[PDB]
C-alpha cells in the first residue's frame, strides 16, 4: 500500500463558492468560506493557507502559497440533492438521484395523516423547532392528550417528542419505526427519524438519554464496505456512522463539539491501525451554518486552524490527510438551507518532500472513494476517479 492510514475530514459545510448548477437550487450568489472571510475582515486561517486553500481560491485573508504543503483543487457534487447524507455517500463512492428533502413549512398533510391513521394517535406540532421550543409550548399538551409531537429541524429530519410517564418508551420506537417505513418515499424523504423521548412537569422538560435514531442505510455499498470486508480498520469519529447508519464501521468515537473531534482524530493519530480514520466537524453546519451566523462561523473556522500543526507533526511518511466538505451552508444566504458549492479538497503527506500541486477538477465526491479503494487495493467504486497517482 502507498498509505498505511488515510485521515480523512469532511469540515460539514465548509463550501468554495457556488456550483455550476447552483441556479435549480435558488443558491446563486453562495459563497461559505467567501462571505465568512468578507465578515471577518480577513480569516486568519494560516495553516489551511499553507497547505494551499488560497491556491484553490483566493479570498479575504486567505492568500495563495509558491509551495504549498500539499495537492489541491476543488471537487463537484455530482448527485442530485445537497443533503447530509448525499454528499457523504458521494464522497464513499456512491451516486445519489433522488435526494433527502427539508421541510422549513412542516410535514405534508399526506404523511401525517397516514402516521395517525397506523397509530391511532393525533399528532400536534409540525414545524422546524429546538427540542426546547417545542417542549416549551407543546409539552403540557401532548402529557394531558397522549398526541405525538412531530417536529423537524433545518436538516432532513423528523422528529417525535412523547413524555416517558404518557407514552411508553417502547411504544415510542415502535411509532418511531413506522414513521421511518412511511418516510422511505420520495415525496417525504427524511434522512433520519428521530425519537426524542421527554421527562418533567410543565416549565421543567427535559429530553432523555433515551433518544434513538433511524437511519437509512446508504443506497449502495460503500468504498467502507469495502475496506471492513478486507479487515481493514475503518475508524469513525463523530456523525460518520450515524450518517452511514455503521455500514463498514469497524469503531466509532462519539464527539461533543469539533474541538472534541480533533482530539479524537489526535487519538487516531496515536493509534496503530491500517486503513481509513474518518472524522466529520459538524459544528460548521450545525451551530453556525444553519443558524446564519457568519461571526461564529468564522471564529469556528479559526479555532479549527489552529489545531492543524499537532496533526501535521504527528502525521508519518506513509499517512496521508484528506480534508475536503460535503456541501454549502452560506452563513449569509436566505433561508435555513444549505448551499449548492463545490468544495475544497487538500490532500498531503509528509513525503510530498517538493510540495503539491494543482490536480484536476474533482467532477464527483466518489473521487475520493476512488483514491481510498486504490491505495488499500479493495474493490474500486462505480463512480469516481482515483487520484492517487498524482500525489
Ligand atoms: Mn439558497
Ligand atoms: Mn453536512
Ligand atoms: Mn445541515
Amino acid at each position: 500500500n502507498k498509505y498505511k492510514r488515510i485521515f480523512l475530514v469532511v469540515m460539514d459545510s465548509v463550501g468554495i463558492g457556488e456550483a455550476p448548477d447552483a441556479e435549480q437550487f435558488g443558491d446563486l450568489g453562495s459563497d461559505t468560506i467567501g462571505h465568512i472571510a468578507e465578515h471577518m475582515n480577513g480569516l486568519q486561517m494560516p495553516n489551511m493557507v499553507k497547505l494551499g486553500l488560497g491556491n484553490i481560491r483566493e479570498m479575504k485573508g486567505i492568500s495563495k502559497v509558491e509551495k504549498p504543503l500539499g495537492y489541491y483543487t476543488k471537487m463537484q457534487e455530482k448527485s442530485t440533492g445537497k443533503d447530509q447524507m448525499t454528499g457523504h455517500w458521494e464522497i464513499m463512492g456512491l451516486y445519489i438521484d433522488t435526494p433527502f428533502q427539508v421541510f422549513p413549512e412542516g410535514f405534508p398533510k399526506e404523511l401525517l395523516d397516514e402516521l395517525e391513521e397506523k397509530t391511532g394517535r393525533k399528532i400536534i406540532g409540525n414545524k422546524p423547532a429546538s427540542g426546547t421550543e417545542i417542549l416549551d409550548e407543546l409539552g403540557q399538551e401532548q402529557m394531558e392528550t397522549g398526541s405525538l409531537i412531530v417536529y423537524t429541524s433545518a436538516d432532513s429530519v423528523l422528529q417525535i417528542a412523547a413524555h416517558e410517564e404518557v407514552v411508553p418508551l417502547d411504544e415510542l420506537y415502535k411509532i418511531c419505526k413506522i414513521a421511518r417505513e412511511l418516510t422511505l418515499d420520495e415525496k417525504y424523504m427524511v434522512g433520519r427519524v428521530i425519537a426524542r423521548p421527554f421527562v418533567g412537569e410543565p416549565g421543567n422538560f427535559t429530553r432523555t438519554p433515551n433518544r434513538h435514531d433511524y437511519a437509512l442505510k446508504p443506497f449502495g455499498r460503500t468504498v467502507m464496505n469495502e475496506l471492513k470486508d478486507s479487515d481493514y480498520d475503518v475508524i469513525a469519529i463523530g456523525k460518520i456512522s450515524d450518517i452511514y447508519d455503521g455500514e463498514g464501521v469497524t469503531e466509532s468515537l462519539r464527539t461533543k463539539s469539533n474541538m472534541d473531534g480533533m482530539d479524537k482524530l489526535v487519538d487516531t493519530l496515536n493509534m496503530d491501525f491500517t486503513g481509513l480514520s474518518f472524522l466529520n466537524l459538524v459544528d460548521f453546519d450545525a451551530l453556525f451554518g444553519h443558524r446564519r451566523d457568519p461571526q461564529g462561523y468564522g471564529e469556528a473556522l479559526q479555532e479549527y486552524d489552529a489545531r492543524l500543526p499537532e496533526v501535521f507533526a504527528k502525521l508519518k511518511e506513509d499517512d496521508l490527510l484528506l480534508i475536503t466538505a460535503d456541501h454549502g451552508n452560506d452563513p449569509i444566504h436566505p433561508g435555513t438551507d444549505h448551499t449548492r458549492e463545490y468544495v475544497p479538497l487538500l490532500a498531503y503527506s509528509p513525503s510530498m518532500k517538493e510540495g503539491g500541486q494543482e490536480l484536476p477538477l474533482r467532477q464527483t465526491f466518489a473521487d475520493i472513494g476512488a483514491t481510498v479503494a486504490e491505495n488499500f487495493g479493495v474493490k474500486m467504486p462505480e463512480y469516481g476517479t482515483s487520484f492517487l497517482n498524482e500525489l
